[PDB]
RNA sequence: GUCAAGCCGAGGAGA
RNA sequence: UCUCCUCGGCUUGAC
RNA sequence: GUCAAGCCGAGGAGA
RNA sequence: UCUCCUCGGCUUGAC
């Protein structure tokens, strides 16, 4: 084992209880410093003969695998027994078991908070905290008001008040495990005023109970000698094309307007214009009134489509709009198929016509953007001068700008000469209609970036976080900024001595404030921490223990007040209508549900009104008559059972019927029957 | 007839009705208690005057001889008449005649689903269950999805839906015959939360429509007081030798890598790798492209060797590369005697050389292993201390090494003096390359063990099933690990006072975490064991009903989805081509079928076509120009046929051409014509 | 009584 | 989906 | 080992 | 409240 005389003096208190929190810049080591711990605190139980329980909590799988696979266990695989969890691990063994065989643990917050609601509910033995003897947490920052980190540490707070409550009242008390935090950047929660940023630290320390945050300063030279710093760059274009195109789609918003007779009242292409078409659809699907419903929603996509050319060349917002269109002209012709709305029509004779006019204005690159251009002479101007030693790394906001992006970066050859090649990511959770990347996929890009099969690589905020790469020299932002956090660890994963950090941006963004305002609070946040280092210890325990107040009765209250806040025990008094069109699909009696998660009716009335569609290319998509999609067909208990979304119907109580829409089936309050198949046999 | 109380309290149910399932542990004389309810039901229908029909259904051969010969014949032989079927019986009389016959049935389950499938196809009358009186079932836990048992069970479950249908509609009904199960350890299916155990066994009951598990709980404690516990052992070892060889080996992989410039992403020697390698090999064959096929086979034959050798001796990873390239040498040399490709040079000439330095760095017993010297260190303590009482049985995982490691152990002069005799033994099921044992061999191995004539037994999963053995002290399993059931009942097999159940080990394999969860999961067997016989018996009939619907409907929709699922009718409409070289192999009009079995070609165009391999010391192997193997010779119709597997074949369709692999006759849509072999005549 | 070949299906473990 | 292991059934043929 | 679907919660940014 | 982005957990199913 190998320690450092930085590493020492920040985990000397905790080396003796003193349950507190580390701060040290990415590559310091935190995992080093967190085995030796345990190591120590095992070493200590063993030869004081007591039971030895140490988990480690991190909020990203990929982390536990890493932390499993390259540091934690090849220290400390011979003395005892190691595994790291996951919901991607199959836990065949069990969670209470692993907690009682290997003494230490690796795993995500939320499958220890799953076991303690399984015991607390009885359903499963589960286990409690006081069942272990050591906490580790990775990333304190992200334990802040009711996150998972924040429900676990809550829960030990609890504990914790009893204790004190048991002490001066019944001698025998609960044992509470140490306690120990590691991140880099504790965080400033918006907090401005260098008070409210110390008020906010304080809370994370009392959310913790921490004891200090026990920062380097008497080493803390030899860590920056040891510790390089990379090189920033800023980069400003202003906006002055897509006149032509622009102006005709603006004049298709003025004609559809005029059709509505509609008054925005703001600027086109601004998501206040989208907040407002969405409240407008809703208001008009709630009313039961056609002819502004689905003009809102056309509006809806042709602001989408606005906002995608105002940052995206034209071609990518005449590929969204015809993609959308084709889409739509595929469902009327299957509704004229299984057998003429005027808005439909009216808009559709509008826009075959603009959409041809729009392919003969689209052919032209003379005025495709500059910001583009920028970006091109950058990239070729950094690895020109890099000689293939440009591991390059763009960041930016959705993932159709990665997807395009990429393309038309391929699609350029003097990249081609250059030989850059680029590749796109993005994250996991499946969203905005776009394929989303998997795990497997995630770590295949990565690995061919690290080894070189990949110069170039297109990223969102996945990258922002973890991507533990050994080289990062540019690294470009374009036109994003998330927060002081991120934007540390982000230029801190520019891992080389020649790295160039730079914000190719428009003028409108006010990047540059930000990234201001981020170096400030990072020097805010370490006089806060000097503060904390040096406030009263009696005044340090009184506030955190205030806080720690704050949190429990926050917490208690939010209980109460979610207790049931719903309650109505009406199995079948409710008729459920299309959205688009205004007709009775369905009661709350001829309805059922299936393993408490999926919703679905299988009456014939049901079956002889709807309509399929062919599946996209088993789990073909069913909509209405009007073409609103109503939701998938599924195969659970092998029938072909088609699934709805309650967010693409509308709802009509028999009493009073105050229409209202509820976008997700477990808001709303009342409660729907089990599926109950010995009906539909032979 | 002997019965004894718990017997009595188990069976008690069943005299009457009650079609139930028992579970008791080894060597509690279940056969006992069949064998007296089934003479209690004979003897109930002879006096109520009613056709008695009982059959006994056993998945294992050798199950029914030994319950044909032991237990169940002697002691009913006089009243009634008893028989046992199985397929190497020759079933000369008939199925159903012995049916309408005997009275008394015993046999393996596949023999009644083949006569009830005859029966509805028409081509024979075969029988109906309705014709049976009583169906007893052993190893019920084998009862699930889709095995026999359940096929069975699901034909009974059909009928019984159907009388149920009736009886409130129409008072005639088919009647059912009782049914009993019988086994040891219901099991768990993957099940981890106890409720989900309690989900497996009610699908289980389901399964066999039983009212209740009826497990032993008053007379418990004499029964425990009867049988007895064995002693556990665990041995661990870590790795840390190889390296030369091993190194050297990887080198070998990597200068293979950079000739075909491939990254495998993954650790050498992981069976992933194999999983890419058989993938890339696919692609490679439908592209057509040569130079990575034959290069990818060539790296699963390397990485096969690295997996063996991390298993094995550096001499068995030895012979078999070099009994392989012996072979593509021979088929090399045949080629040229017929009558230079730049992969198979390259490679060939890289080997020569290196297999001549691995022969020399072969002879080095330095470093040979570890694992093997503590299981010598093992075996020699316990048969020391056992002097000549131990009946040694090892356990391991595939056919190489109980071959490998019986010679080994042979050659070892430290058994010899302690006077240990090792044989090997495996299964019947022709694969992998290995001999397998016959049935006969395999009882001839037994006979001997049993006697004493050998002292250690190595075998495989076998062994862990049947194989009743009086006597069995040092059971040993070396780095394997099954399943709860089957753990459960070796530790069982291990039938004598003073036994060791000792598991060797490597450090790597998790084998602890899965006893300790096999005892965790006996204990939650037994515990949802006695929830179902404490459930309220109508919940439990509406569960049991419920689990029979899911069984009967997913078997319909099984059968729809399986109706056909490919049609097509082309003769003659494809061609079929040599995998590892792309040319014009046959087409659809030539090819022949014969038994709709095998399938065959005799065209003088394939005849001088292809290549002869001299039987290996009649069924002689038929390959190609570049030493492809294509298939066996064959002797049926007299006429010297050429049989081929499709495995080694590729297809290409006349009219689009969508290269793919099929890797079975019957998967493909298409169909062949017959052999009329009117032609060939003279 | 013994052997060889081929085909079909099923289960378990691992990945 | 792939590997390993196990089981049963059917056909042919030979000794 | 891989894929698809669905559901639940949480965080960050912007408005 | 809406949009965008990210994360984790659960269930099903298939290969
Ligand atoms: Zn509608
Ligand atoms: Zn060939």
């Amino acid at each position: 084992l190998q320690l450092r005389p930085y590493q020492m003096e920040v985990a000397q208190p905790a080396l003796d209880g003193k349950n507190i929190i580390i701060c040290l810049p990415t590559g310091s080591g935190k995992t080093r410093v967190a085995v030796y711990i345990t190591k120590d605190h095992l070493d200590k139980k063993k030869q004081a003969s007591e039971s030895g329980k140490v988990i480690v909590l991190v909020n990203k799988v990929m982390l536990a695998e890493q932390l499993f696979r390259k540091e934690f266990n090849p220290y400390l695989k011979k003395w005892y027994r190691i595994i790291g969890l996951s919901g991607d691990t199959q836990l065949k063994i069990s969670f209470p078991e692993v907690v009682k065989s290997y003494d230490v643990i690796i795993s995500t917050a939320q499958i220890l908070e799953n076991s303690l609601l399984n015991l607390e509910s009885g359903d499963d033995d589960g286990v409690q905290l006081s069942d272990f003897s050591l906490i580790i947490i990775d990333e304190c920052h992200h334990t802040n008001k009711e996150a998972v980190y924040n429900n676990i540490m809550r829960r030990y707070l609890k504990q914790k008040l009893r204790n004190n409550d048991l002490k001066k009242q019944n001698k025998p008390a609960i044992p509470l495990p140490q306690i120990l935090g590691l991140t880099a950047s504790p965080g400033v929660g918006a907090a401005k005023k260098q008070s409210e940023a110390e008020k906010h630290i304080l809370n994370i320390c009392a959310n913790l109970d921490a004891f200090t945050i026990k920062t380097v300063k008497e080493n803390l030279g030899q860590l920056k000698h040891q510790i390089k710093e990379p090189c920033k760059k800023f980069v400003i274009a202003d906006d002055t094309r897509e006149n032509p195109f622009k102006e005709k789609l603006l004049e298709i918003m003025a004609s559809i307007q005029t059709y509505c007779q509609k008054s925005p009242m703001s600027d086109f292409g601004t998501q206040h214009y989208e907040q407002w078409a969405i409240q407008m659809e809703k208001k008009a699907a709630k009313d039961g009134n056609r002819k502004d419903r689905v003009c809102a929603e056309h509006l809806r996509k042709y602001n989408e489509a606005l906002q995608i050319n105002d940052t995206i060349r034209m071609i990518d917002a005449y590929s969204h709009l015809e993609t959308f269109y084709t889409d739509e002209k595929e469902k009327k012709f299957a509704v004229l198929n299984d057998s003429l709305d005027e808005t439909d029509e009216f808009l559709m004779n509008l826009f075959f016509d603009n959409k041809k006019m729009l392919k003969k204005l689209a052919e032209n690159p003379k005025y495709e953007n500059e910001k583009l251009i920028k970006l091109r002479n950058t990239i070729l101007e950094q690895f020109t001068r890099s000689e293939e030693s440009s591991r390059g790394i763009i960041f930016t906001k959705t993932r159709q700008s990665t997807y395009a992006l990429s393309q038309w970066i391929m699609e350029n050859a003097k990249f081609a000469e250059v030989g850059v090649k680029a590749h796109h990511l993005i994250g996991a959770g499946h969203s905005s209609e776009v394929k989303p990347m998997t795990q497997t996929e995630q770590k295949e890009v990565i690995s061919k970036f690290r080894t070189g099969e990949i110069n170039l690589l297109i990223a969102t905020t996945v990258a922002e976080e973890g991507l533990d790469i050994k080289e990062c020299n540019i690294v470009i932002r374009y036109g994003l900024v998330t927060n002081e956090i991120a934007m540390v660890q982000a230029r801190g994963r520019a891992r080389a001595d020649e790295s160039t950090y730079v914000l190719v941006t428009s003028s409108g963004s006010g990047v540059t404030e930000r990234e201001i305002v981020n170096d400030f609070r990072e020097k805010m946040m370490y006089k806060a921490i000097n503060r904390v280092q040096n406030m009263k210890p009696e005044e340090y325990a009184h506030k955190i223990l205030e806080l720690q107040v704050q949190s429990i009765l926050e917490k208690k209250m939010k209980v109460k007040r979610s207790i049931a806040k719903q309650y109505n025990d009406n199995p079948s008094l409710i008729t459920l209508l299309c959205k688009n069109c205004s007709m009775l699909v369905c009661s709350g009696e001829n309805i059922h549900v299936i393993e408490k998660m999926h919703h679905v009716n299988m009456t014939p009335e049901f079956k002889g009104l709807y309509i399929v569609r062919e599946n996209k290319t088993t789990n073909g998509e069913i909509i209405c008559k009007c073409g609103q999609a109503w939701g998938t067909m599924m195969v659970h208990k092998g029938l072909d059972l088609p699934c709805l979304k309650i967010r693409n119907f509308v709802v009509n109580f028999k009493n009073n019927s105050p229409k209202k829409q509820y976008k997700k089936w477990v808001e709303l309050p009342i409660r729907f029957p089990d599926l109950d198949y010995s009906e539909y046999c032979l």
